[PDB]
DNA sequence: GATAGCGCTATC
DNA sequence: TGATAGCGCTATC
């Protein structure tokens, strides 16, 4: 994550939604922002959000009465996704995990805040002929708010991950926003192998399996982009080996395969899985951040986590459009 | 809960 | 296409 020294969002108040790992606190914390309120249902994530803020976000957003959230100026959510990924059964609005955005629409129609901020992943901007990107939209009009969507890649940000995402930006009405912008993006310098651990500390995920199939030489030189080199198995989900000279692939919350939720990375001569501290540099989380005590819950949560960076230049730049009023 | 084979999708 | 990749799915122990 990276240094903010302008505060662009002192005195604002923010809403931590599916909180997960704090990452949309993590980034508008760092713009100045305050977060008065935070939900995640999730035992194992609820721990972590303690063991980082030293609070127990509150359960099952779908049974707390909005009237009950703290006021606040800025709604930050990242719901859900299994519904709209490309890696699953895309079963949309119609899936149980899928409705959330809805919750989150009733929230803002009690608390009215002054920008609701989301993000999900990139096929939820076309999913179902892009009628749930829709729905989004015009239900966000519908109670009184601009809509700014557009889907950013991490590998854009500073942070080596070909992470796509569709980041939403929706400022009320009343205020008078026309200057938003999203961040621009600017060269990658930073690689997987420049955020790696030392081998000694990575030794217990290398993976050595005969099936090991490597299907493309080493790169030398680095590259803002994935690259494949070899397979194992039948090449699936969690099975692709890539270049740590490239961008790492998109964590996943719920991944199989022996390189589950990371994918596997050729290391010195070695194929491994990344490591839950990697994942969190992957992530743009500062080593300072505590990763859960479960390597599997661990994984899990920076899998469905969001990229810090990103979300800093995005929350900096949602301050200095707040911001800017003159006579 | 943790591990891991998968199998079908979107994209150009 | 043909090749690549995905905050996933779910069976098993
Ligand atoms: N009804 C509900 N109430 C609270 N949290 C819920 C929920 N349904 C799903 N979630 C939570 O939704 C989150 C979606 S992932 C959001 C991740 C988050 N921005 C981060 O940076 O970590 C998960 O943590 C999941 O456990």
């Amino acid at each position: 994550m990276i240094e903010i020294k302008d505060k662009q969002l002192t005195g604002l108040r923010f809403i931590d939604l599916f909180a997960g790992l704090g990452g949309f606190r993590l980034a508008l914390e760092s713009c100045g922002a305050e977060c008065v309120y935070s939900n995640e249902w999730d035992k194992y994530a609820q721990e972590v959000y303690e063991m980082n803020f030293g609070e127990k976000p509150e359960g099952d957003i779908t049974q707390v009465n909005e009237k009950t959230i703290p006021d606040h100026d800025i709604l930050c959510a990242g719901f859900p996704c299994q519904a709209f990924s490309i890696s699953g059964k895309q079963k949309g609005f119609e899936d149980s995990r899928g409705t959330l955005f809805f919750d989150i629409a009733r929230i803002v129609r009690e608390k009215k805040p002054k920008v609701v901020f989301m993000e999900n992943v990139k096929n939820a901007a076309s999913h179902d002929n892009g009628n749930t990107l829709e729905v989004v939209k015009n239900t966000m009009n519908e109670l009184d708010y601009s809509f700014h969507a557009k889907v950013l890649n991490a590998l854009d940000y500073g942070i080596p991950q070909k992470r796509e995402r569709i980041y939403m930006i929706c400022f009320r009405n009343d205020l008078n926003i026309q200057n938003f912008q999203f961040p621009k993006p600017f060269e990658l310098n930073t690689f997987v192998k420049d955020l790696l651990l030392p081998d000694s500390e990575v030794e217990h995920l290398v993976i050595d399996r005969k099936d090991l199939v490597m299907t493309n030489q080493e790169i030398e030189q680095t590259t803002p982009k994935t690259v494949r080199l070899g397979i194992v198995g039948k090449g699936g989900q969690g099975e692709r080996i890539y270049s740590t000279r490239g961008i790492a692939i998109t964590l996943s919350a719920y991944g199989g395969g022996i390189f589950a939720k990371t994918g596997g990375y050729l290391v010195n001569g070695k194929t491994r899985k990344l490591h839950p501290r990697e994942c969190a540099r992957v992530m743009g989380y500062p080593d300072s951040y505590k990763v859960h005590p479960s390597t599997s819950q661990a994984y899990k949560q920076f899998g469905n986590s969001v990229v810090i960076n990103v979300l800093q230049y995005i929350a900096y730049n949602i301050g200095s459009s707040l911001n800017f009023k003159p006579y």
